[PDB]
């Protein structure tokens, strides 16, 4: 049997899948270049760890790579059971923590090449993660939407590295056992802002919605609603930049000053800007936690060894 | 941190969990008793393994345990994201597999102790297991039902563990790409039994449906609807009993000869029966693959170390 080592992880509940041995090897000289082989010569593997029996639709796998650019610690190709990803904010996270808990690099600053550009993770003495987001700023605020069944809310429209759209009075209850109920409701809100027209910048479609809410052990708590009616676990990098955007230009939050996002499962990230500009700089700070340490095995005479 | 050692195999595509080591010394003496234990006392194990992020609704666990009978090999205790089982076929094979290939038992009859009673799995030298089934037999034949959206179809009532029905003229495509739609029918189907009075015996509800169509690779393929509005990826144990028992009460397979039954995904087992009075009883050979040979992590500091 074929064997592929990997560790599991999670960012906040949403999880992480390491391959760090076992695939192919890789000869492209950039990381686009591996991801093209990966995909074009070598898909079954993806396949094996993605597909059921082995994976499902809410994991995110990441091959470990050698590094590419001089500086950087090591490179990562991210994909999921549909094809290949481009960068991958959770999965940044758990690579790191991985690498940690492996002994293949310690705390300071660790650069990792990606198929789009390089990423910048520092690793702390106690295990936090902090990442730099993209540069994110608010388009629009207070804008008014009619949500079918409820009538009017009002949000803001803000990048983050995605566009989203942020809701802090929406009447509904911010908590794991209620998500169906957030389900449907984000939807149709996604749904009535396209139909009223309601778009990022440049006719953007805002493609994620963030609901928040009071929440008695941090600043805000949220429900992240993402293409393909998927919530996220975590609070979302991206969308917790935008939300770092909104509060920056609100004047609730200062440069350098801490906000602690929880998410609808009760993990948290900590969030800090400094400006730049009409943009703000964001930073993420989360943890992964192992989950396995696995080796899986491909069996030459198994029909579904590299998926279903 | 604290380790789980598992093997993760699949029955056909349906998914175990095995756990060999790391869950709490059970002290009961029956097998009944020991599954008390642990959904009173050690519960937040269960979780660890099935909860998110190490589970999902499909797979089934399977806790290894030490003989209580004495002709017994092991005790096994089964559960999933919802509580605990009580036998499960898919479950016995990945067992038996598991235990094979980690040189624990060798080709021959194993006697499992389960919660509800004993099991019989013979393991063959070429790996495929036979597990004798429960007593089966057809209650109806070529029964109508009118399901919404598609007229009249016919099927028979039978039992093989559960009661299902069994329809062969549905004008559906038995194919995994087709699973949502064959979804709908089905479960359409199921509640069209319901309204039309269309009971298993002493008034029983019928809680699965099987569609059967022709196969270039086997003797027949179907689509199994189970309760929870899931889909066996196997070809189903108990289903495939119930069809033994339909095949048998037709003339169309006589005692002691195979029928190769194809599932949803492709995967196969062979049935075989012989006559026990007004019920037949049915031998179900199959095959079980290992996924992984893991150990779950859980990391004392993880708020979600024992699930989400």
């Amino acid at each position: 049997m074929k064997q592929i080592h990997v560790i599991d992880s999670h960012t906040g509940g949403e999880p992480t899948r390491l391959v760090m041995k076992g695939f192919p090897q890789l000869h492209g000289r950039s990381m686009a270049e591996q991801r093209d082989e990966l995909r074009e010569l070598h898909d079954r593997w993806r396949r094996a760890c993605l597909l059921e029996p082995r994976g499902n639709d809410v994991l995110v796998g990441a091959l470990y790579c050698p590094p590419v650019s001089a500086d950087a610690t090591c490179g990562v190709i991210f994909f999921n059971n549909a094809g290949y990803l481009n960068m991958c904010g959770h999965g940044t996270i758990g690579l790191v923590a991985s690498l940690q808990h492996l002994g293949l690099i310690a705390p300071g600053v660790h650069k990792i090449d990606t198929p789009v550009g390089q990423v910048s993770a520092t690793l702390h003495e106690d295990g936090a993660i902090t990442v730099a987001n993209v540069p994110s700023y608010r388009y629009r605020q207070h804008v008014a939407v009619n949500v079918p069944g409820h009538g009017v809310v009002h949000g803001d429209i803000a990048w983050g590295g995605n566009w989203f759209f942020l809701v802090a009075e929406h009447g509904q209850r911010i908590e794991l056992d209620n998500r169906e109920v957030l389900t449907e409701y984000t939807w149709a809100m996604l749904k009535a802002l396209e139909a009223q027209g309601i778009t990022g910048e440049n006719g953007a479609p805002i493609d994620h919605v963030e609901l928040f809410a009071d929440d008695p052990n941090a600043d805000s708590r949220n429900f992240v609603m993402c293409p393909g009616k998927a919530y996220d676990r975590s609070p979302c990098g991206t969308g917790t930049s935008a939300k770092l955007a909104c509060l920056a230009a609100d004047g609730t939050l200062a440069e350098g000053q801490t906000w602690v996002q929880a998410s609808i499962t009760g993990s948290q990230f900590h969030g800090r800007y400094e400006r730049d500009g009409e943009r703000i700089r964001p930073f993420i700070t989360g943890r992964a936690h192992m989950t396995a340490d696995s080796t899986l095995l491909i069996d030459e005479q198994d029909p579904f060894a590299w998926g279903i």
